[PDB]
């Protein structure tokens, strides 16, 4: 067996036992890796689990690339059943503990169970332990991996939580590197409800290769290809802050709230700002185009920024200065806590109180009270912290205001007003973990213009564009599991994948090979979303915020413009047709027999009526 | 089986291996524990062996008493074969890693073989792991301690090395808790050589008690015997810091390389100024006297005091100011050096520039050169520090300097002058360890009174005093392994030991038991010294320094006066005569096979002729 080790780490916390769990062949070539990995141990190891409670598990899945020099493959996805969605969840961060896990022997780690007190799980090859973190216990993410790295030493790779995860923030992450994030759906507070504190790994190991040179020989020219590319520089300078000036520019900007796509402070916040605030530089496992841009906030301390930080912690606060939209990502960052969603749950907050739904609260531009709350949120303090910790979604059914709560499944959305985009909207919609651009940013398809760098329609084509995408991007990317901006971004052939993917198993994957893995995998997602909601599941499920309905841009020349439910509809139908699912969403038994997912059926056929 | 566990921690640092050794309970009824079982396990693990090499044998061995709540019995004991003197070598500290490592389930832990690269070995009952220790290697061993901490929390027992260990000085030492030390024969060098940066462990289990309801009686009525003993109040103002003064009174203070028994500044370092610099008191683990004290240093540094780092740091180096011999204190401590040891060899070198044998290096009273050769020690920088890290005998052996090498066997003496004191002599000659006043203190006898408060004489009495002071000071009190001071300061009845000893295991010892245990133990480790020695061995082993005989007290009534050589000759005889030797100082095969040592005979046999 190359590229796969055929091993998976098992850690159960509660009991303390530690083995190492052999899986086929058959079922890495079938899944591959990462997410394709991660969904098939959740649905057979997390059926009907309480997501805070032991018996959920806690899932590290990396892929045939990882561990491996090849272009931008650092990356790492978290899995578990989600606390703030309920249904399957995942993430994914760039960190040297993809590399330690694979070269230490392992395809992937499990953790299940959960310990009495604060504990980290130390792996070094085949030495792996259960050692005490009750000293780190309250310790932010960056201090966490600084002390444990000045215990082990530098060569290792660290996952930590904050005290984010620890008081069980609903859409509290998983840190590395004081920077790289994974888990917006609540595996960070998973992790925390286990009482692991962080994860420590260093690997030795030679990862078995089918052709050794031409796993090189494909590296070296896919690296290179980046390098020469034309929108190297441009990425060098800015990275994904430029997506500031462009969503404004489309009006695709969330704006206090994503009330509107136009922030007129805009400029205060762009990548032209960020810029000349730029103080260094860092990037994920073995990435020759880094876009880790770290500034320095009001505070005169380093922030690591990303475009989906600063739009959501800023022109979606109302906030206009970068220096304080800086302050705010820091603190997300180490009191480990997904700065999308928090960004949501604050903007949230200050349209009710605004509103004069709530009555103490921050407003819009309000740094100070949005600052105060972003820490109160991080420990649970006081009544409103507690419930903004607890996501829009839940907080909405609180405060009676589903009106402004922009969420999908349960997730936060991205940032990315769709008010006149019914493909990226549809993206939001049909997202296989909830509300995220992840699996198919195709807005700037949508437009025809990129970052890097209008009328509506609901064309039937706009849902095949969707799934395209996702089967790239929520499907071989989270499963090899390596970084898309390359391709993204600067255009990097994707033609390379397959190649590398042969050049490191030895097995040939056709590109409808891959478009198969990846369907696979995203309907047995929906179906497992499906059956842990116990069959109360139909196509409401995939629709965009009410938000982009009811209410349209309040500026630019398209004001007053928003989406049109009939027309919405059928573009979803056909994104199910195209799929082969019901009008429900869920999958059909002939889809499910067609792409090897038949053991799924008689689990559905006992909460609900399959087609 | 009670008070005993009947096992033995192993880490092979070579291959990483981790078990559990199981051993006899009259193994453990016959050595009962400490240094008695170290001994046991050196004679037959430590065969041939080169001190610095993998196959020497690391032993953190604890005792019945350990574990529990017994009266000042938080000690510990740490053996290897010696490389400073290559024979058995041990030391004791007070440490929380007596308690956790007893409470973990196991009666000693023996370090095997040599790790790759700098590790630490963590232990959590059943739970031991051998992790990375690359970030703590360089570090003071007060970092070390507190950098753990702060990752497994304070809840545990760290034992470690600094520079000094990790750079292999000869008298290296294992610290623990910023003051606790033990091995002054190189147990920190040898621990270092196994690139072994350190020891986290933890407890939890509860030990078998024959009798817990006597126990508890006892262990509380002296307890109430301590607090009332009138020599308390005394003691807990100037713990051991007392015999300055008392010592300075007798003529047995070192002065300068021990070249007089008087000092005349001694008044600037004495116990009624530490009294006066005291910022702080602790203590080792179930001790109701501490006697630790903490004072700061002429730097404003926190200082752990005790008699013997003054008077061989102090006055023995002719520096006369408390503050300054205290910054030689902590520096001793945090590089993780004997400070007797590390003492010795300064005044060695010191007594030699001034004779102009050396031609660089400090002279007596020059603090600054101290300090600056002490840290050279550590880091072994230059020829100085180089030759100085090898202790007086190899230092002596390099200058021709065996005149004024203060050692016994290789192991460098203590802080008494004994230019008039047969008795003290006798003790440092025949320590088992090589010269120390551990096992024999026998100077306040000889004198008629203590620090906690004369003619010549080699009455053949003065060798029996020394034997039965042995065989509880290097015998009981190193095989329980409890605290003697509370004994020997303020006067607990040792009749507490024997009922103790059997509430705890549920056996019977009697005092004439434990003569023959404590016996067997020295007449086992002598065997080790032999064999060791290859037959090489002769009663010279257990002589005095020269310096004692051929030169005598500079100043006071007693000026001019030294020991008589055939005076002391005889006095050894009647040491040997009674210990069952012959007047070489090997035990005789129908000793051997008097204390159950038959299996010596075969092995000694086999480098010398017995008698
Ligand atoms: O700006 C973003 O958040 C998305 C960058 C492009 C991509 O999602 O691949
Ligand atoms: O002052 C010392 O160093 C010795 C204290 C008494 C003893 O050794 O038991
Ligand atoms: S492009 Fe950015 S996110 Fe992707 S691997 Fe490189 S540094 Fe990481
Ligand atoms: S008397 Fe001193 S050395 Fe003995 S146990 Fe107490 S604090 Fe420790
Ligand atoms: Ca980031
Ligand atoms: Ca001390």
């Amino acid at each position: 067996m190359y590229g796969w080790w055929g091993r998976i780490l098992r850690v159960n916390l509660t009991t303390g036992e530690v083995k190492v769990q052999e899986y086929p062949e058959e079922v890495a070539k079938k899944f591959i890796g990462g997410r394709g990995l991660a969904a098939w141990i959740l649905w057979n190891e997390a059926r009907g689990v309480e997501p805070l409670s032991p018996e959920n598990k806690l899932i590290f899945a990396a892929g045939p690339f990882n561990g491996l020099p090849t272009p931008s493959g650092g990356k790492l996805v978290v899995a578990a059943k989600s606390p703030l969605t309920g249904g399957y969840g995942d993430g994914n961060l760039g960190t040297m503990a993809s590399v330690h896990l694979r070269r230490a022997g392992y395809d992937a780690l499990v953790v299940e169970g959960k310990a009495k007190k604060p504990v980290y799980i130390y792996i070094e090859d085949d030495n792996v332990s259960i050692l005490s973190a009750e000293g780190l216990w309250g310790k932010t993410t960056f201090e966490t991996e600084r002390e444990l790295k000045e215990i082990h030493g530098k060569n290792v790779g660290v996952l930590t939580i904050g005290p984010a995860g620890e008081n069980l923030v609903k859409y509290a992450v998983v840190i590395s590197q004081e920077g790289r994030a994974a888990g917006r759906p609540g595996m960070g507070a998973v992790m925390g409800s286990k009482k692991l504190k962080a994860v420590v790994i260093r690997g030795t190991k030679e990862i078995p290769v089918a052709d050794k040179e031409e796993l090189k020989k494909l590296s070296q020219e896919a690296y290179n290809e980046i390098l020469n590319s034309p929108g190297y520089p441009f990425w060098k300078r800015q990275g994904t802050m430029a997506a500031v000036e462009w969503c404004n520019t489309n009006y695709a900007l969330p704006t206090r709230n994503f009330s509107d796509g136009y922030f007129e402070f805009a400029r205060s916040i762009d990548g032209y700002t960020m810029e000349g605030m730029k103080v260094q530089q860092r990037g994920c496992p073995y990435c020759n185009m880094p876009c880790g841009n770290v500034v320095l906030d009001a505070e005169g301390q380093e922030s690591e920024l990303d475009y989906e930080n600063v739009a959501l912690l800023g022109s979606n606060l109302g906030i206009g200065k970068l220096n304080e939209v800086s302050v705010l990502n820091r603190i997300a960052d180490e009191m480990g806590m997904d700065t999308i969603s928090l960004g949501v749950s604050i903007a949230h907050v200050m349209e009710a109180v605004e509103r004069g739904i709530l009555k103490e609260g921050p407003t819009f531009g309000d740094f100070k009270g949005a600052k105060q709350l972003a820490l109160d949120i991080a420990y649970r303090k006081g009544e409103l912290g507690n419930l903004a910790a607890e996501g829009v979604k839940a907080m909405a059914e609180k405060l009676g205001t589903h009106d402004f709560a922009m969420h999908v499944k349960g997730l936060e959305v991205s940032g990315y007003n769709c008010y006149i985009y019914p493909a990226m909207a549809l993206a939001y919609g049909t997202s296989a973990i909830g509300a995220h651009h992840k699996e198919a940013w195709v807005i700037a398809w949508e437009i025809g213009t990129a970052p890097i760098e209008y009328k509506i329609s609901y064309d039937p084509i706009k849902a095949q564009k969707v799934v395209e995408l996702q089967r790239l991007r929520g499907g071989l990317f989270e499963m090899l599991t390596a970084c898309r901006l390359p391709w993204v971004e600067v255009g990097l052939s994707l033609d390379y994948y397959p190649k590398l993917l042969k050049a490191i198993t030895g097995v040939t994957y056709t590109w409808d090979d891959l478009y198969k893995a990846a369907d696979r995998v995203y309907s047995l997602i929906r179906a497992y979303w499906v059956r842990e909601f116990n069959g109360k599941w139909d196509r409401k499920m995939d629709y965009p915020p009410k938000r982009w309905f009811t209410e349209g841009l309040k500026s630019g020349p398209h004001k007053g413009e928003h989406l049109d439910e009939k027309k919405y509809d059928e573009l979803l139908s056909e994104y199910y047709r195209i799929r082969g699912w019901d009008e429900r969403g869920i999958p059909k038994k002939e889809t499910l027999k067609e792409l090897d997912l038949d053991f799924v059926i008689p689990e559905l056929e006992k909460v609900t009526n399959l087609e």
